[PDB]
C-alpha cells in the first residue's frame, strides 16, 4: 500500500486553508475554553475532504452567482452558483457551498459583474456579514452591503472577492471577527447540518498545532489572527495521494535541512489536525527552511517530547 | 523517481499568472507575436524560472511600506518580500516573485495595519503595469488610490489584486495586453533573467493555453488569460523533481468515463506543452477529463492531429 508522506514546503511556502492568505507562522494554545470546528482546511490523512474543504486555494471565502438590488438600501442579495458557475443544490449533503466562510465577522471584498453581450464590466466595495440572519449560503442566498444602489445589474455572473476583515472602531478592540464562531449557514434561527467534528487534544500535556495567517483589516480594530488545522497544500497533497492511514497517528519531526537536526516533534491525527507537547501560548521560532517529514505510524500510547 | 502529472481536472486547478481558477483549454497560433510569460514558468524537473514562486494567492500581490505623492492620491510603495524582509534588487530574477507579467490596468485593494494600536484601514486601488514609475525590480510601484490621506508612512501594507480595467472611451479590449510584458525596472530599461520566449518547433503543433478570464472592473477590458502551466503543475513538479528523461513528455488527456482518449499532447521539459492543431480553437473536454503521462519520446514523435 502507498506510503504516507507530507509535502517538503516551508510555513511561509504555503497557504492557509480558511483564507487566501500565506502562513505566517506556527503558534500553539490551549482550547479546552472554546469549540475548535474549522469547515475549511479539513481532510482526512487518506485524502478524504470534508466539512466545507475543497481543493482551490483562490476559492476559499470567494462567492459566484447573480446578484438582485434590495429596494431602498445599497445592499444586494446573492444568488449563489457554484464555484464554476453550475447550479448551487441545496440538498448536498455538506453545511453550505464549498469554500463558504466558517467564521463569524464581517468580511470585505469587492463584488465584479461582467455583462455577457458587450462585456461591459464593474466593480464595487462590498462587505458580506456572515453573522446576518440574511447569511444563508446553505440555503443558496447572500447579502452585500455595497457602495451602489443601482450600477449591478439582474442576470449577469457576479463574483466576491475576498480581501479582508472589519471591526467597528466604537466598540472593543479585537472583538471581532470570531474565528471559532460558525456562521449559521442556513440564516436566522436554523441548525448547522453535516458539520466536520469539532477537534481537542486527548493526551496529557498535548495542546492543537495551529498554521497561523494574519487576516488583512480594511477598517477598525480587527482580530485578525487566523488558524488553520492543516495547510491548504496539505489537503491539495492528501488529496492527491490518497495514503491509506496505517494507525490513528502520525509521528511528524520538524527538521531544520540546514543542520539534519529535529527541532521538534508531533503528531498528525488521521481525521486531520496536529498536536504537540506545550502547555501555554506559544509562537513557534522556526528557522526559515525547516519542514514537516513524515517519520511513522504511531499507537495510541505514544509521548510526545516537550515541545 | 518516474515522472508524472497531477490527477487534476482542469477545473480543480488554478491559473499561474493571476489567482483565479483555471476554465477552459485553448490553443491558437501565436508565431507572430512573442509568448514569454514570466510566472507559471518551471521545468518537468522542477527548477522555478522567472518570477515563478510557489502560492497561487501571492500572485499579483505587493507588499511594503507606502509614501504619498503630495497633491494626489497616488503613492508609491517601497516593496519588502512576502514576508516582510527586506526586498533585494540584487537577487537574479526578473523582479519580484509574483510581480505581474504583463501590461495592463490591475484594480484592487490596498490595505494597511498600524502596529502600534493595531487600527486599519483599506482603499481601491490601481497599479499601471506598464507606468514609467512601475519599477518591482528596482523595488517601487505607484498606486492611484481614493484617498490623498488615510495612508501612513512606515507600516505594514499590502495590495490585494481583483482584476484589470480598460478606458472604455477607447476601442474595446485593447487593454490589457497580455503577451507584452512590463519593463521592471521602469522607463528606459532592459529587462534581465526572463524566463525564455516559447514556441512551438515541429511542423503542424501550437502552444497548448490554460484559460482563464479575469475580473473586469470597470469599462471593456480583454479579460483572457493564458498560462503555459495551471499553478498545481509548477508546485508539483518542485515537489516531485523526477529527473527528465528526454525533452518532450508524451501527455494523453483521457476520460476517466470511458477510458477513452480525447487528444495527446507534448510537455516539453523546459514547461510548456504543445498539440497539433492549425488555428484557434477552444477545447471541448468532458469535464472529469485529465492529463496523464504515458511516455518519453524523442524529437521526432507526430503527435494524433486534435
Ligand atoms: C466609507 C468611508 O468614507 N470611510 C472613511 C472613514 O472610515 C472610518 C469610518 O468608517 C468610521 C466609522 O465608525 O470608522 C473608522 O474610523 C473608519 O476609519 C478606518 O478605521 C480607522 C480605525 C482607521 O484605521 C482609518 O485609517 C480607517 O480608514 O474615515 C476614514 C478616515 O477617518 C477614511 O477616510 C475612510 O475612507
Ligand atoms: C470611478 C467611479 O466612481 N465609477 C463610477 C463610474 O464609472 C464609470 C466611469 O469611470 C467611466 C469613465 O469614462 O468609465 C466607465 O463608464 C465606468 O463605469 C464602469 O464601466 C462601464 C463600462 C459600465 O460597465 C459601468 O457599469 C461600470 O461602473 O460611473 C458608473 C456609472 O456608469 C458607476 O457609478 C461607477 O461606480
Amino acid at each position: 500500500s502507498k506510503p504516507f508522506s507530507v509535502p517538503v514546503l516551508t510555513v511561509e511556502e504555503m497557504t492557509n486553508s480558511r483564507f487566501p492568505i500565506p502562513l505566517e507562522k506556527l503558534f500553539t494554545g490551549p482550547s479546552s475554553a472554546f469549540v475548535v470546528q474549522p469547515q475549511n482546511g479539513r481532510c482526512t490523512t487518506d485524502g478524504v475532504l470534508l466539512g466545507t474543504t475543497q481543493l482551490s486555494p483562490v476559492n476559499i471565502c470567494t462567492f459566484r452567482g447573480d446578484v438582485t438590488h434590495i429596494t431602498g438600501s445599497r445592499n444586494y442579495t446573492m444568488n449563489l452558483a457554484s464555484q464554476n458557475w453550475n447550479d448551487y443544490d441545496p440538498t448536498e449533503e455538506i453545511p453550505a457551498p464549498l469554500g463558504t466562510p466558517d467564521f463569524v465577522g464581517k468580511i470585505q471584498g469587492v463584488l465584479t459583474q461582467t455583462t455577457r453581450t458587450d462585456g461591459s464590466t464593474r466593480g464595487h466595495k462590498a462587505t458580506v456579514y456572515t453573522g446576518s440572519a440574511d447569511f444563508a449560503p446553505k440555503l443558496g442566498r447572500v447579502q452585500f452591503e455595497t457602495d451602489t444602489d443601482r450600477d449591478f445589474e439582474a442576470n449577469q455572473n457576479t463574483k466576491f472577492t475576498p480581501v479582508g476583515v472589519i471591526q467597528d472602531g466604537g466598540t472593543t478592540h479585537r472583538n471581532e471577527p470570531q474565528q471559532w464562531v460558525l456562521p449559521s449557514y442556513s440564516g436566522r434561527n436554523t441548525h448547522n447540518v453535516h458539520l466536520a467534528p469539532a477537534v481537542a487534544p486527548t493526551f496529557p500535556g498535548e495542546q492543537l498545532l495551529f498554521f497561523r495567517s494574519t487576516m488583512p483589516g480594511c477598517s477598525g480594530y480587527p482580530n485578525m489572527d487566523l488558524d488553520c488545522l492543516l495547510p491548504q497544500e496539505w489537503v491539495q497533497y492528501f488529496y492527491q495521494e490518497a495514503a491509506p492511514a496505517q494507525s490513528d497517528v502520525a509521528l511528524l519531526r520538524f527538521v531544520n535541512p540546514d543542520t539534519g537536526r529535529v527541532l521538534f516533534e508531533c503528531k498528525l491525527h488521521k481525521s486531520g489536525y496536529v498536536t504537540v507537547a506545550h502547555t501555554g501560548q506559544h509562537d513557534l521560532v522556526i528557522p526559515p527552511n525547516g519542514y514537516f517529514r513524515f517519520d511513522s505510524w504511531v499507537n495510541q500510547f505514544y509521548t510526545l517530547a516537550p515541545m
